[PDB]
DNA sequence: CGCGCG
DNA sequence: CGCGCG
């Protein structure tokens, strides 16, 4: 599905960046060319599945867990 | 914008200055998306034309 | 301004 | 779930 494609693209991006390196949803949205709204829906979903770690803040930072 | 803004002000007035309602209610009653019912409501509240009552969801009435 | 919301 | 957000 398209949703699974976006999940895979996000995970690959965070995996390439660095396991202990985090970035914003805004950065993910721009780099992948996907609406921030869809990036966040996927980001919070993955974080709920424990695959990603959300760093408390504003805006929230994201990294591979 | 003046378009939608006067419709919401009218509804809440016909409702009665003492009575308050939600954006979700206004959205269905007026047949307008909640996203913009809220853009107008928050604007009108800032302009002092409306009073927002704290809560989840917020209640809206004529100031 | 944090927003992901169906 | 409060969301108005460009």
């Amino acid at each position: 599905s398209i949703y699974q494609d976006q999940e895979q693209r996000i995970l690959k991006f965070l995996e390439e960046l660095g396991e202990g390196k985090a970035t914003t949803a805004h950065d993910l949205s721009g780099k992948l060319g996907t609406p921030k709204k869809e990036i966040n829906r996927v980001l919070y979903s993955l974080a709920k599945k424990g695959k990603l770690q959300k760093e408390a803040g504003t805006p929230p930072l994201w990294k591979i867990a």
